[PDB]
């Protein structure tokens, strides 16, 4: 029952993803390929990271995550395959996914194969890893790899091999922690009683506004459900609401809610209407929260 | 060979759909998940209805349709699961689908699971149903559901359990008919010789115009195949043609044709050209027809 | 593991594709359906041909290609099914796809099924074919096809039967080469010591400019890696650079690279930046090249 | 997935069984056919029952037992198809079979199909049944059955339809418990402090002797492990020994051991030597035990 | 879904058959090997013929029949492969096999492969054939065959290739009819109103007596069900019984029945008791029948 | 595609093997179970050895050989699982099995699992081994094994786990060479010019006589094909014939042939007739050869 969950910047308007899928089913005959999304901004490793960090707990043990945008295609720079440690609990609260109490997952049950460009920064940060290797072996990549299509050559093809049970440690040499590339991110800043962050994403197609202020940052200022909040966007736009668990807790359609999203971050939205689209609110704008 | 066909307002640009899927494969490992589409206007129940009403006859018996947009997420509202009666004969004229004489479907062979928010209105009206239940069991939903992601918690997760053979009647108590929320289907109003209707959809990506005027509406006022027809849109733009089967019957590329769509409503289009896009014609415009 | 690769003009915004997939699973329960893409410009056969031509070397032998845009729906015109000859060697060097030396594909291993409207022009040009038949038999198409949906009736349905092992030569009469429709392909013309051509596509979502000038055309001019080049677009915009293997060989992020793409064509791009989008460069602009 | 386990009196020296197996693959192409044995004494239903009573706990759920000796072939009699109740814990202590703590089987997971001549007597005594039906529908048996081959016609063929998923209750009319034939079973009689029974089988190829005296029959006389016992066979030959778990607990090769077999019955044997054969001990000799 | 049905004189007491099977799976991984029998009397082609002649109608179309006893192992003799024409109807009345009306089989649908030593005589007589080839290709046999195991080298290995889809006509040169060895078949002789044949087999494990006098011989003599018959065996045993369809019509257990076996031949037996065994009746004893 | 090849002393007259196969299918649903044989003399390890020693080359790599005769059942004695090194060449010549030049088999591609009672003595001599383990883990055996059926509990069940891909080294502690029991192998003795051995087996159903004098015993003593030989059985029957490759090279049916068998060992037989049976020759009689 092997599965590959597939995330790229290849787009949905041509045959790029199909080329990758064909090779996958060739290497691992009865694999299931699951598309995450393929429409991220090319080269934005920070954005791709967001689409893959919370994946593991939803998926059956032994899932291979094939995640790629490949700015430096055709250079010396290679792919990293890693085995993660803890399929982290996620969510507003911090639980497993599934019916009942949830589906608890065993340690070291997921592999990520990605270019070594920092795409995995937040995966390693939240899940840890037990082992990591550079992907070099003639058995899992082409001997003459196409210079313009490294997602196919250096990610898709070897993810399929992994999926089929080609042993992880046989793909190439082990990498020291310092050889695995990370991007940097400003942390949530404190300002007395105030937390200062950024709008990290607009949640499409709804136009909810996700921040980088996490519950653990909030409850650092002793902030939890019911707290009467002021949340300033773009430095000039206050917004006052109490911290609620959902959209409908604001009353009337169109009314403002400040809440915790399903990845656990502080968000703002309207009840059954768009917040972000009418006022052109954007990823990148400042976000401050206070009691 | 269990199948879940999946429709949502989740979008195609993030990991939301993938999370649902992972759970689907976690619950029912042998399942095939088929995308319907994920790009409907959020909170537009009438639009989502349109994409799910015709599904059943095309699919193998035993298929679960997981269809969701969840405006009321995090509240007390619970999903409804229904066994439909008839896989209604369709086409533009009334038939089974498939090669030969088409594949006949036994009654009672499909299950829809959806928020009780009206999404199933046209499904129930076109197919009828044998049994309906509230989805409340912790055997098929989380004991602790995520307040802002009910499509995943209350539709995706239980559909998989239904797909895997969990007995329909164990998911929760049976619902009486009026407990199933309906949206209103405003009637085609008679004025003189003319039927005062509406454009119910633009058929993308061709840009044909679909109306809410059924054969039995034109039949009620005499109108049938071969009649010369005056259709006015938005109270401004007129068109005139005989009722025909396909777009090429109109003659030259770009010629207007008026027909019955592959589901039986009065439609209009150009031949191998777009009618809607160059004149900015929209869903919601008034549509009047006279002979 | 029979596979169907599916390319249509049906869009990603309604239930059209799902109707096709449903029938595909009804006819051939073990089938794996792989989406190529579904978002081509309606009635742009040259555009669709582009997304299907390079497909075959990537899939396991036996794969059926279901490829469809049906301008002439509901008329006399029937589909053509072809067993191709060579699964060609593609890319900037010309080789097999996959790990190792690649995956060698036996001759006559692939079937295409398409409207006889010229969609398969570059497929027949590049792979050749061994047999070709008109798809007319009631065992493989509906006895009464829906007039306005020929992709479902004349392509998807019979593709599934073919995937299931229905003998190719039984779908209808064999076709002589002259009965298979082609579109015109603009030649490369001469003026001074310069190959004159055209921009054949914008590579989305990167903004890369792909021309129709083949490596074999440059090889006739005496041009391999490292020759300074004057490439003019639209008849006013000039560019200058040597032929290099990848984007990184331009130096600075934003610098011009002139390369051969993963299909083997003269192309122009920016290193980790977009060329086409900022200057509104388009499929169809003149493309003149000189050393 | 689907399994048929087949036990017959057809022998192993001709094509009888292969004619059946071929019909099984014709009807259910995915089936796996497991031979139980085919060499029972023709018309000896007590012997045939022995080879099938303990079958269920060992096989995956859904498995079908095709079990036949048909002395009444060509007459008005029909087979009975039964869904049994519990896969009832077996062995010299009672437990599920398998690695770890064994494999748990849900109730109602198995189907036996057999002539209604008493073959299933001990199956129904030990496992119970939830439902039972006469096999008469022409959907599952030949319209014109071979008169002298009822094993193939009324057992094999319909066994395959059941394995394929035909509804049990659609094979024929339900049977009241009294319509199901049973053979008479020798009771364990009491004579002073002693239990008088019978030799129920010789265990080939080891020459072990099995009696019809159960662990439960012994618990009544206050007999468990380590009790010194005397056993008289055929009315002439006596033996004396304690009750031990295994053969090697007797010491010397060839030493007498008295134990409970893998079904929990009072047995007698020699340690890695044959008891029955040198002495011509036979199924059906009197068997008397006393402390 | 490819199938090999395997009949040999290899015996059941060693690894000989496992050796052939392992090769069979090596060549054709997806294959199902179905045992006919392996216990025939070595070098008795007439007996091996009886076990293979009635096989085709019970098996799915495409079945390869691998049938071998090889007295001439290690010489210049080669195997023969044949495509049979008609999968003949059989049984007491002459019908297709299976439920309902039984499963009709297409012409040209089975392949037999055997040493050219006469084993196929009755097969070719009953079914005819469309093509016959000598088996000599180094693609289907070893380049250096084991001199004493031609059943493995020249039947088992090639059958696997055939079942794998290797083209029949490529195995070697086509054979003319008289190149295929036949053994002599002694005719049933007419004697006034009587028919004079022989006992062709004892039907194990029951000890029913099978003659070579076919139903078409009987009906040519005016004999049919309900005819009062004298059937003299061994010259001196004038049995008397009506020709009845089955054993039970004889009445009491042990009573003599004269019937037509599942091959359509005149037979004699006891109702639920053995005829051959207690009186030592054997293959080769004269059989005369008359009203 | 996993295979268990299965050899035992369980017999074919009851449900013992069926019990083992059901557990095999429970554990590894997609396994194909191949019967070697089940009719060896109980407790005779020398004989079981013979049926398993030549297996490897004929089978697909990854095959698990489940081989068992379990005298010391119920004790502390445990099963040993071994990964062999060399899938040795065999036959008279010394080659690979299969068509063409044969199918070479990679090093360490087969696993044997057997009681530690010496059944593997000849497997390890012929094949070598890379790793050997005591089978003890509750992951691969029952926590409470049935004391009279260790073949099932300690061989069958764990062989299924190994076929299912449970890591070899995790069944229990590694075993040193001297912890692996072997039986005695009294050797071929040189008597000046004579070689003195023993009749190692009578080849059923043919009654050919196999010695333990190998081809290397002969080629070392300058005896190859063509040699005029004197072969003395029982110390008193001095047969005389040339060394030929096959039976038919002796001329007339019934004639005496001295040859090399398919295992490579010196043999005597008749051409198309039995040597052993008429004269009651036996396994264990003396066997002297000389030129």
């Amino acid at each position: 029952r092997p599965i590959i969950a597939f995330m790229s910047d290849l787009g949905t308007t041509d045959d790029s993803v199909a080329q990758c899928k064909g090779l996958m089913y060739s290497i691992c005959p009865d694999v299931t390929v699951v598309d995450v999304c393929h429409s991220m901004t090319p080269w934005d490793v920070e954005e791709g990271a967001r689409y893959i960090v919370d994946l593991p707990r939803f998926f059956p043990e032994g899932t291979v995550f094939a995640t790629t945008t490949y700015p430096a295609t055709g250079t010396t720079t290679r792919s990293v395959a890693v085995r993660i440690k803890q399929a982290a609990k996620g969510g507003a609260r911090g639980q497993w996914a599934g019916s009942g109490a949830g589906f608890e997952r065993a340690e070291g049950s997921y592999i990520y194969i990605a270019p070594n460009n920092g795409l995995l920064t937040t995966v390693l940060e939240e899940h840890g890893y037990l082992e990591a290797y550079e992907v070099t072996s003639p058995k899992v990549i082409p001997e003459q790899p196409e210079p313009t299509f490294y997602s196919r050559e250096m990610v898709a093809i070897p993810s399929a091999h992994l999926a089929a049970g080609f042993p992880l440690s046989e793909v190439g040499r082990p990498l020291e922690d310092h050889e695995i590339v990370r991007f940097n991110r400003p942390a949530v800043e404190q300002d007395g009683e105030a937390l200062v962050g950024v709008v990290s994403a607009i949640d499409h197609p709804f136009g909810n506004v996700w921040t980088n202020i996490h519950r653990t940052d909030l409850e650092k200022a002793g902030i939890g459900y019911g707290a009467r909040l002021r949340l300033t966007l773009d430095g000039v736009l206050p917004f006052e609401a109490p911290l609620t668990p959902t959209f409908a807790d604001a009353g009337e359609i169109g009314n403002i809610a400040i809440y915790l999203n399903s990845r656990g971050y502080l968000s703002i939205a309207r009840n059954a209407a768009s917040l972000a689209y009418p006022y052109h609110l954007k990823e990148g704008m400042s976000a401050r929260v206070e009691a």
